């Protein structure tokens, strides 16, 4: 069916539950085994979400090379992402890391740093200019160039030293601010916005390498962020847009990373942002 009609006869019916336990039981099931050795135990913010060992991200180290995140590669869109969880107080160094190894030009933050009155991830990026901070397990530098606050999202330009070999990039953060601490928001026009941003800095497009998006499980609004961007693409690639199935999409997806999508809400939220999206994009 077409996507704004479905949308209207599972709001009448009521049935999005049922469309959502749909997608959890036909979705793929694929080991984890590096992400469970006991030495990875501190590395896992959550013990029920784990990379695949077919699609995680490997740093480029002998000792370790473990981290909680995954490589989301969409073929026909001409597309990738890394997601990933927020990082730990004892995972800051290797997500720096991972961003200097992939090439990354944008990180996408979803999350607040406290929300529900607990911390949802480490603060892993500096505030003030002149107080930089500096990672000695992976030897690099990182600094504070500006920041840009709107009612929305905020965007700031980072600066990452390697330490070893003395050089640098710039990254940008595209920081979303406003996501709700229960629900999801009720309408998606300020989501949509922000996508936009990141679309226009270039960090989503094939001369970097793949943006770092996460949240803290990095599968519930990261898996929004993705899917709505690859469904909105593939409309202006199609000649019949209307061939675009999000509940196919989302299954493609989930052979990379477990759970995307959190809940019923989340997905009903990812068909409107795709529905009003694909308005403004014409
Ligand atoms: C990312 C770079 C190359 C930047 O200095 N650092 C590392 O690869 C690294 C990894 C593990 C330990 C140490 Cl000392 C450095
Ligand atoms: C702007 C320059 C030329 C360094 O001055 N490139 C980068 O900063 C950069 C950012 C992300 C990834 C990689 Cl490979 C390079
Ligand atoms: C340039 C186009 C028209 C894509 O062709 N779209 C936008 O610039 C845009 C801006 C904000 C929100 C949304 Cl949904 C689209």
């Amino acid at each position: 069916m077409e996507m704004e009609k479905e949308f209207e006869q599972i709001d009448k019916s009521g049935s999005w539950a049922a469309i959502y336990q749909d997608i959890r039981h036909e979705a793929s099931d694929f080991p984890s085994r590096v992400a469970k050795l006991p030495k990875n135990k501190n590395r896992n913010r959550y013990r029920d979400v784990s990379p695949f060992d077919h699609s995680r991200i490997k740093l480029h180290q002998e000792d370790n090379d473990y981290i909680n995140a995954s490589l989301i590669k969409m073929e026909e869109a001409q597309r990738s992402y890394i997601l990933t969880q927020g990082p730990l107080p004892n995972t800051v160094g290797h997500f720096w890391e991972m961003v200097w190894e992939q090439k990354s030009r944008g990180v996408v933050m979803l999350n607040r740093v406290m929300e529900k009155g607990s911390l949802k991830c480490a603060q892993y990026w500096p505030q003030k200019e002149e107080k930089e901070m500096i990672f000695e397990d992976t030897n690099l530098k990182l600094t504070l160039i500006s920041e840009d606050i709107k009612s929305y999202y905020t965007v700031r330009q980072l600066e990452l030293e390697n330490l070893t070999t003395q050089e640098t990039r710039e990254i940008l953060h595209f920081h979303y601010t406003t996501w709700p601490d229960f629900g999801v928001p009720e309408s998606p026009a300020s989501f949509l916005n922000f996508l936009f941003k990141v679309r226009e800095s270039g960090s989503l497009s094939p001369e970097h390498g793949p943006v770092v998006v996460h949240c803290s499980a990095g599968i519930g609004r990261s898996g929004t962020f993705c899917l709505a961007d690859t469904c909105l693409l593939l409309m202006d690639k199609r000649k019949d847009p209307s061939s675009v199935d999000i509940k196919k999409v989302l299954l493609e997806m989930r052979k990379f990373r477990m759970g995307l999508i959190q809940t019923a809400d989340q997905l009903r939220f990812s068909y409107l942002a795709v529905i009003e999206g694909a308005k403004f994009i014409m």
